[PDB]
DNA sequence: CCGACGTCGCATCAGC
DNA sequence: GCTGATGCGA
DNA sequence: GTCGG
């Protein structure tokens, strides 16, 4: 990219305000400063080229001043020799590992990988999943394996009932030529905003998607969203695949869109569009878009027949799912 | 200057 | 048990 | 940290 350097430092300081400062709405700033930077099709040559972008404003354009000047900067170079912030840092890396957990650790001398084997007692079940995935979770996924993912999910949904619909989302539904993770959003004509004709939707497909060994492990579960650990077969004499996080959220059949609009993602990108909704007076959430009143009290759910329709209502021209990897 | 910043599912805990 | 934060996650 | 009224 023509501004990775910049980008990089960015999003460090992203997860330092998330990871150790626990100032969310930092990390969204910094986050939403980076992606602006990374679109720019230009080399930034000075901070203040930069600041003409929305989301980057006065603070960050000095930053960036200072690193292209020096091809460092000194507030990150202190933050990487702080010990405290060092180890949470590297604690939060564990899936079911969040800033206040991680601090907490930390005060009890849990701080290494070494130090939390030996203390799984210590860790709640989500934790321990991904404490036992740690090298595994931070590895991508050649969209080529989630070709087969998809083959082997879609075709043991269609087993359970022919009714089901799974699409898969995320960085792959954009097109990306790798992954994080596998999302995936399923709906059956029996689960509806207006009622739920069946239960154990969800139940049956994670059931199928264990009983042929392709869901190794559960983070979390109810009606509605699964987070687990899926992983590949491999043929004879093979090395085993690296075990990935799979997501599964069941929406309503009629919500199919905005399900789809929020499951395709990027997380800034619908950061931006749900803000710009707000600034046209409606808010958008995975089901619905409502108008907003006057009293910020938002009102009933207006007709989606497509994507764009959304995109249509806030005064968006459509972008396709390649081209929301904000 | 300063209030707002996207929105919500599941796990966990506190208070009753 | 229920209800309402809070944490961590999408 | 940045934006917008
Ligand atoms: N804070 C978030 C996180 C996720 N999401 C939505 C948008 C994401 O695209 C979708 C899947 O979450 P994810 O963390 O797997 O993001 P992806 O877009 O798939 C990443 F590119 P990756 O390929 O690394 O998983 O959940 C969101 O709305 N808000
Ligand atoms: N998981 C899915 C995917 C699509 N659909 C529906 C939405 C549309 O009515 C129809 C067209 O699908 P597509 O948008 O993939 O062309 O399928 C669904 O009900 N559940
Ligand atoms: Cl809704
Ligand atoms: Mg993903
Ligand atoms: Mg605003
Ligand atoms: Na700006
Ligand atoms: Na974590
Ligand atoms: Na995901």
């Amino acid at each position: 990219t023509l501004n990775g350097g910049i980008t990089d430092m960015l999003t460090e300081l992203a997860n330092f305000e998330k990871n150790v400062s626990q100032a969310i709405h930092k990390y969204n700033a910094y986050r939403k400063a980076a992606s602006v930077i990374a679109k720019y099709p230009h080399k930034i040559k000075s901070g203040a080229e930069a600041k003409k972008l929305p989301g980057v404003g006065t603070k960050i354009l000095e930053k960036i001043d200072e690193f292209l000047a020096t091809g460092k900067l000194r507030k990150l170079e202190k933050i990487r020799q702080d010990d405290t912030s060092s180890s949470i840092n590297f604690l939060t890396r564990v899936s079911g590992i969040g800033p206040s957990a991680a601090r907490k650790f930390v005060d009890e001398g849990i701080k290494t990988l070494e130090d939390l084997r030996k203390n799984e007692d210590k860790l709640n079940h989500h934790q321990r999943i991904g404490l036992k995935y740690f090298g595994d979770f931070e590895k991508r996924i050649p969209r080529e394996e989630m070709l087969q993912m998809q083959d082997i999910v879609l075709n043991e949904v269609k087993k359970v009932d022919s009714e089901y619909i799974a699409t898969v989302c995320g960085s792959f539904r954009r097109g990306a030529e790798s992954s994080g993770d596998m999302d995936v959003l399923l709906t059956h004509p029996s689960f509806t905003s207006e009622s739920t004709k069946q239960p154990k939707l969800l139940h049956q497909v994670v059931e199928q998607l264990q009983k042929v060994h392709f869901i190794t492990d559960t983070l979390s579960k109810g009606e509605t969203k699964f987070m687990g650990v899926c992983q590949l077969p491999s043929k004879n004499d093979e090395k085993e695949y690296p075990h990935r996080r799979i997501d599964i959220r069941l929406i309503p059949k009629d919500q199919y869109y905005c399900g789809v609009l929020y499951f395709t993602g990027s997380d800034i990108f619908n950061k931006n569009m749900r803000a710009h909704a707000l600034e046209k007076g409606f808010t958008i959430n995975e089901y619905t878009i409502r108008p907003l009143g006057v009293t910020g009290v938002a009102g009933e759910p207006l007709p989606v027949d497509s994507e764009k329709d959304i995109f249509d209502y806030i005064q968006w021209k459509y972008r396709e799912p390649k081209d929301r990897s904000e």
